[PDB]
């Protein structure tokens, strides 16, 4: 019945008659509260002034406040600790590149874009999961190729809506590559095309041409669709629960969040975020970027639980999160219904994905 979330103090102070207070800091609150719509529509209208929220319950899975260290989850969810990559492949990144079909990219945002919605708590939200899961699937019987699996990870008992997990390369020794996208929208009618159908696009289009590749990687590598991002980030929280459970070794994460909308329609700088990722793994996401993909490099910052990144880095995952915009010049249509089709720039995702194929040879062959 009640969810259990951590706010930043603002967003509380909008919430307070409505929420049951567990543990607080100076900057943030750790609450019960039993999320309507009604506190849906708050926590969107605050979420530019007050940041976003974390849902607590993949971390404490309705395990009782009685025995929860309530001050020590609080501050490790709202704090981060900060944790010499070659790159030497150009040749195979080149030949990925070349295999990059653009109309296989753009035919994916046509068809996510076409759902009403994509939300965790709708049929049609489901339905784009299965379709994600199938088109991973159909790859991979298209490519006979055997080296792959793909599952579904339940969104708790929360929402109906899963996040579906694929990876390439199963038996493939070491640390594995983890490359994610949010599948879910707001309620209504949003087509959710920069909020990630782009993400979405560009790692389908990522793991195609890895299947069509003439090489192999030395590294499981990972695509992943989360549930319920626009949820508090429910869904990769369940997710890195799961990778950690199944005692997966992971070495980098990157996360694709809106990958296709351009401020200036020939700007073609990517930014990379700053906060709540690895600093290491970000500098390596610069130098792929200058160095195959040929863009300039710029840097932007989040609020809090910015995105499924987030879940990553709380529980010790090295992390990188490249961006279609910066903070202040931003994509002004995310979450309405005018997050259309025609607002994507393919030459921008064309390089997001080229940035994501570069990621992957470079980590997949060291
Ligand atoms: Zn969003
Ligand atoms: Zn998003």
């Amino acid at each position: 019945e009640e969810d259990r979330i951590i706010v930043s103090n603002c967003l509380y102070e909008q919430l307070k008659d409505k929420a049951r207070l567990i543990a607080q800091s100076d900057h943030f609150s750790f609450i019960a509260i039993p999320i309507d719509e009604n506190i849906t529509n708050t926590l969107q209208k605050m979420r530019p002034v007050c940041g976003n929220y974390l849902n607590a319950e993949p971390y404490i899975q309705q395990t009782s406040n009685r025995f929860l260290d309530s001050k020590k989850l609080l501050d490790k969810l709202t704090s981060y600790h900060s944790i010499p990559y070659p790159i030497n492949h150009e040749a195979q990144v080149h030949s990925l590149f070349e295999q990059i079909d653009p109309a296989k990219i753009w035919q994916t945002n046509q068809h996510l874009t076409s759902y009403i919605n994509r939300s965790a708590k709708s049929r049609t939200g489901v339905e784009a999961a299965q379709w994600f899961k199938q088109q991973f699937d159909t790859l991979a019987q298209d490519y006979g190729r055997k080296d792959v699996e793909s599952y579904f990870v339940k969104t708790g008992n929360k929402f109906i809506q899963p996040s579906v997990v694929t990876v390439i390369g199963k038996d493939k020794p070491g640390e594995a590559i983890v490359i994610g996208a949010h599948i879910d929208t707001l309620d209504g009618n949003m087509p959710g095309a920069d909020d990630d159908s782009s993400g979405i696009s560009v790692e389908l289009e990522m793991a195609r041409v890895v299947f069509s590749s003439n090489f192999e990687l030395n590294r499981p590598i990972y695509f992943i669709a989360y549930a319920a991002e626009e949820r508090g980030l429910i869904g990769s929280g369940y997710v890195v629960q799961d990778f950690l459970q199944k005692k997966i070794p992971v070495k980098a994460v990157m996360q694709l969040d809106q990958a296709g909308y351009r401020a200036n329609a020939k700007d073609q700088t990517i930014w990379l975020l700053k906060d709540y990722v690895d600093k290491g793994l970000t500098e390596f996401t610069a130098e792929l970027l200058t160095r195959y993909v040929k863009t300039p490099v710029g840097y932007t910052k989040c609020g809090y639980a910015c995105s499924d990144h987030v879940n990553w880095t709380n529980e010790g995952f090295k992390t990188t999160y490249p961006s279609a915009t910066t903070l202040d010049d931003d994509n002004p249509y995310v979450h309405t219904s005018n997050d259309t089709l025609d607002i994507l720039n393919l030459e921008h995702m064309v390089n997001f994905t080229k940035l994501g194929l570069a990621f992957i040879v470079e980590l997949g062959l060291n």
